[PDB]
């Protein structure tokens, strides 16, 4: 619904401003396994629109090793489905201890994630993946707008709020690719999975969070750019290579492995974005939209596809 | 030689020098495969050590991308063994037309690596794998020694022209453990390789740059941190796990790894640097040694009892 949409994205700017208003040094975005994903696109936004200092770090590492660049004026930014993520909480509460101020982004205020944080930007329990890009894109963008590095902010804000209808589309045009990936590959002894820049956190997530942990299939997940330096190697006729395209500027490195890959296997398939319209969003936004297209196709529809044909509930857990 | 290591250390410390005395804003450390495990060493590092913007980046995505904190103030470091490699060029060709200052590493000092730089740190023929560490832990630890975050500096650098008598000792007391490896996993259909933090780097490259592209091994590289986060779902009896451990904080997370994988498969590797005497090397400067360490112990002699078993020339590449 359009009035959770625009509630959503009021809470979210309203801790980008007191951020803002406030003061800070540096932006840590700190996580654990699929929760880094939006966050690492984050950081690739980053890299090309901000002079701002941002990180993103595995809070696991960083509670073990502090860093410089972590002060009384950085603000550090976790995010928790649940709020009970061991390791989130942990980075929370070692910031609370040292008076570094917390963003939690949770579907629950008293978890202990929200406890410990300065700022709550709450997730609704029927909100899926997209909410979790949505939510960390207007906090982003709204401190790149208020320090004068996004002055599209306001149009691209106001179309962030369409992508939810947009996603749904995209779902019902993938759903045949998806049952057919999945019904020829879900019996795969090994998959490699390739992608890079800001589509790297999909394609790391989706290889190890949904196909390794929740289906029990090797992946070798390698970034475009990085498998042209040993990983191209491995591939031959029978070998399944799962391409995630980006739209941004390393579409281009995206594009050599396809041609590589394209004569060497059979069992080349390619999920890009770009075949995928976002009616009443503006092209010169489709790269940061693009891994929240794909982050919902792979999580929402891949997975359920994959699922039907192993058998194997999502849900199970060895370990 | 003892000769050779002084000349090595002083033009690197030249070059620290320079850089420092002329001013600069950030240092990028800009590679692709093999040549980024040591600049990922450094990263980690900087993380604890300075509060200089410090990056490493893969050259094809930063050319592709270009970084709003790469500016004419900065200085970017390659290393490329040839001279040659077209990324590393590319990349310092590229700053060379913006006026961004470029330090190259080549055993070459007319390759084109060589005169797109500001500054040649030349690497001798004979010169193994320590010596591309060596030369950037000179580089980086005077700049942090110059910038008053190093005051351990002078020791820790002439403890450095000692590694390499220390590397020859850890290579012959390895010796038997390699051969049982390579005897064990040559023909292993899949392999998990895990380690993190400042040896993830050493994880990342003997996984892709030897046992992927060099001998046609399936690996699954994954951090220690990022295991727990869906990866371990995939180990059982019968899958090896080579495990290399690190000598600083993050210590803890790689054990976690060890105490899990030892109670559920038969196949478990540790590679420990921890076991190898350093002498005439102060223990505070083990955690910066042990990358080092591990990439000299896995490039020269696992590699090499690898090509033993296979059978399989670590020169041939089918593309």
């Amino acid at each position: 619904s359009a009035r959770e949409i625009i509630a959503a994205r009021q809470k979210a700017e309203q801790v980008a401003d007191e951020i803002y208003q406030a003061g800070f040094s540096s932006l840590f975005f700190a996580s654990v396994g699929g929760s880094l994903a939006p966050m690492m696109a984050i950081n690739e936004f980053a890299k090309e629109l901000t002079t701002l200092p941002v990180y993103v770090e595995q809070a696991a590492e960083l509670i073990h090793k502090g860093n410089k660049r972590l002060n009384k004026d950085s603000v550090v930014i976790t995010l928790s489905k649940s709020g009970d993520t061991k390791e989130s909480v942990a980075i929370a509460e070692w910031c609370k201890a040292q008076g570094i101020r917390v963003v939690a982004i949770t579907k629950n205020a008293d978890s202990p994630l929200a406890q410990a944080a300065t700022w709550h930007i709450p997730m609704r329990h029927k909100n899926g993946v997209e909410y979790e890009y949505m939510l960390l894109y207007w906090l982003f963008f709204r401190v790149l707008s208020r320090n004068n590095e996004f002055t599209s902010y306001d149009r691209f804000a106001s179309q962030l709020e369409i992508l939810t209808a947009n996603l749904l589309k995209a779902k019902q045009k993938f759903d045949p690719q998806a049952d057919a990936i999945a019904s020829r590959y879900h019996n795969s002894d090994y998959m490699m999975w390739v992608g890079g820049a800001e589509m790297w956190g999909e394609v790391y997530l989706f290889s190890m969070c949904i196909l390794e942990e929740m289906q029990w299939k090797r992946t070798r997940p390698v970034s475009s750019a990085e498998f042209f330096h040993g990983a191209l190697e491995l591939l031959e006729k029978d070998v399944p290579l799962i391409l995630v395209k980006g739209e941004g500027k390393c579409r281009a490195l995206d594009e050599r492995v396809e041609r590589f890959a394209s004569k060497i296997t059979d069992n080349l398939v390619v999920i890009d974005p770009k075949a995928y319209a976002l009616d009443g969003i503006d092209d010169e936004f489709r790269w940061i939209m693009a891994p929240c297209v794909v982050s919902t196709l792979l999580v929402d529809r891949l997975a359920a596809h994959f699922e039907k044909y192993t058998g194997h509930s999502l849900d199970i857990r060895r370990y």
